[PDB]
This record gives C-alpha cells, sequence and structure tokens, in this order.
RNA sequence: GGCUUAUCAAGAGAGGUGGAGGGACUGGCCCGAUGAAACCCGGCAACCACUAGUCUAGCGUCAGCUUCGGCUGACGCUAGGCUAGUGGUGCCAAUUCCUGCAGCGGAAACGUUGAAAGAUGAGCCA
C-alpha cells in the first residue's frame, strides 16, 4: 500500500539508512519493494522479521520512491512513528 | 574580491563517513535513496617553489689524442630540458556535459572555427 506511505508522518528511505532505523527500534513498520535488487531487500525483511517488526511488499520500486516524495526509487522504506 | 596571463577534445577507487539534491547562469538534457553535496582516504595530473638525480651546451682546471686545425673524458660552475620526491594548489560522470553571438563540412545523424560566459594556476592590486 503506496497510501500508507504517502500518509506516514516520519519516514525513512533507502535501505542503509533503514537498517540504520530498525537497529534502533525507531521503526513501526517497514516497506520494501519486490522488483528491487533481492540481496538488497532481504537485507532488511530480515532485520525487520527477527526484531517482530511488520514488513509490507509493495511491486515498484520507482513508485515507491514516488509514494516518499524521491524522484528516484526507493528499494525499501522504514515508517518513524 | 579584481586585473594580466597560461590551459581546458586525455587521466584518475562498484571506495569510508554522510544524508537530498548536483551538473555556474541560461533553455535543455543528464546524475541521485541500488545513496546527491560536504568531509576523509585513495588516485590523476604536472600549473608555482624547493630538493636532489639525469641529459645538453658554454666555460675552466687538470688528461690523453691530434689526419695536429681540433676532438674525447673526468671534474666544477653557469644555463636549460627531463624525470622523481617534498610543499602549494587543482582535479577524479558526461568535450568547460550541450545551447547561449557568428560561421564551417555533410544528405541527415553527426563533426567542427572563433568568440561569450566559466573554471584552475601563477604574478600583481586589494
Ligand atoms: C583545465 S585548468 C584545471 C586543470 C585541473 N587542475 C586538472 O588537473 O585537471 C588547466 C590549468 O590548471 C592549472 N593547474 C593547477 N594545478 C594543476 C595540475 N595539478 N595539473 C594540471 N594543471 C593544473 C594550470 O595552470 C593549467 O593550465
Ligand atoms: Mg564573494
Ligand atoms: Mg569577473
Ligand atoms: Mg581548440
Ligand atoms: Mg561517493
Ligand atoms: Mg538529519
Ligand atoms: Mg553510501
Ligand atoms: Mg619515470
Ligand atoms: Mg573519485
Ligand atoms: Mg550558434
Ligand atoms: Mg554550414
Ligand atoms: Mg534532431
Ligand atoms: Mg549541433
Ligand atoms: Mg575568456
Amino acid at each position: 500500500s503506496y497510501d500508507k506511505v504517502s500518509q506516514a508522518k516520519s519516514i525513512i528511505i533507502g535501505t542503509k539508512q533503514t537498517v540504520k532505523a530498525l537497529k534502533r527500534g525507531s521503526v513501526k513498520e517497514v516497506v520494501v519493494a519486490k522488483d528491487a535488487d533481492p540481496i538488497l531487500t532481504s537485507s532488511v525483511v530480515s532485520l525487520a522479521e527477527d526484531q517482530g517488526i511488520s514488513v509490507s511488499m509493495v511491486e515498484s520500486m520507482k513508485k515507491l520512491g514516488k509514494a516518499c516524495g524521491i524522484e528516484v526509487g526507493a528499494a525499501a522504506v522504514a515508517i518513524i512513528l
């Protein structure tokens, strides 16, 4: 649901900075795009699942970025709340 | 900050940190969360100073040679070029990424001349 993202108050964009947000429990939910390189995605589904944080999935990384205000596409987005 | 001048069609880490924009302006078109700027490391390059080493020439002192005018050698100095380090910069996607004023070749794509406007160094002025 790109809506949940386009509606979220605060959020982090991109894999690196998200994994970093997961590493401090500030994250409420995590959205990751299927079409993105798996080596990059599974990186977050693991840290996410292992922590017991909900993980949602969206078809495109180019639409995900659009939902964040970025103009280039994001592999994953953390929702800080 | 400005003026003068030189250069700008090559080269340079799938890097660390970092977090949202960058490519001067211009109209584009590129680059960016698969990570922009900045900082650091690393590299390219050789513009300024210095340090050597190297080559060249004139010159000198000694030394051989002399087909006797003159060559050759070491060494020293002066001068210059090259390379290698220091220190100072600069630079590390797309020709100065393309257009910006005026032309050139070509059938077009494309290539290209000079400016304009920038960028960097050096020397002055602030
Ligand atoms: C295009 S500009 C800038 C070049 C840039 N610094 C480079 O290394 O690619 C060319 C001028 O930069 C100056 N410059 C300063 N540092 C330089 C360097 N390391 N290598 C070449 N040029 C340099 C020179 O005066 C030269 O004429
Ligand atoms: Mg100023
Ligand atoms: Mg000016
Ligand atoms: Mg030219
Ligand atoms: Mg980088
Ligand atoms: Mg911040
Ligand atoms: Mg990074
Ligand atoms: Mg050499
Ligand atoms: Mg680099
Ligand atoms: Mg024209
Ligand atoms: Mg013509
Ligand atoms: Mg056309
Ligand atoms: Mg043209
Ligand atoms: Mg000019």
